RNA sequence: UUGGAGUAGGCCAGCUCAGACCGAACUCAUUUCCUGCCUUUUACCGGAUGUGACCGUGAGUUGGCCUGAAAUACUCCCUAAUCUUUGGAAACUCUCUGGAUAUCCCAGAUU
């Protein structure tokens, strides 16, 4: 309501896209469907991208950004580095 | 915190088991002796020794009755602020050790 989590409520009240950086080094782009005080959120229309360096024949290749589309998302709170309300 | 299997109280009757304290109470009969009183024995005296009955008792279980309650209700066991549950992670490089041993790779350790 009046705390920081209200922006997630503002994410609920507007259904806007949100960019989430996670402690695994990956990034999420999703619309916030539900949240709580414990920052456990449920998301819809989810597109998750990350960066990996493929090692081909023992040589470290260039970093490639790839992605995956997930319809329904249950992201757990403590792994989130940071949340950006776009 | 939940699931599974359960269903009340009162009373009546049958059955089984329980004296050891079944019974915080108390009689009678009788076998074999010993004693007493005794003309005879029933009835008696009072100790031992066993052995039966009778007045009662409890638990378990089965059926029934009475008043209800009516999927209500009750029941048993059971499964975000530091020491765990609201993550010091993630990622990569360097060095060292071993295998390979010209390297790549990988395991372990460390930053």
């Amino acid at each position: 309501a009046n705390g920081p989590l209200s922006l997630l409520q503002t994410a609920v009240r507007s259904h806007t896209q949100v960019l989430i950086s996670v402690r695994s080094g990956r990034k999420l782009l999703a619309r916030v469907k539900a949240f709580d005080r414990h920052c456990n959120m449920i998301l819809e229309n989810v597109k998750e991208m990350w960066t990996e360096t493929p090692v081909t024949n023992g040589k470290k290749g260039r970093p490639v950004n790839k992605d995956r589309f997930i319809s329904k998302m249950f992201l757990r709170g403590d792994s989130v580095v940071i949340v950006l309300l776009s």
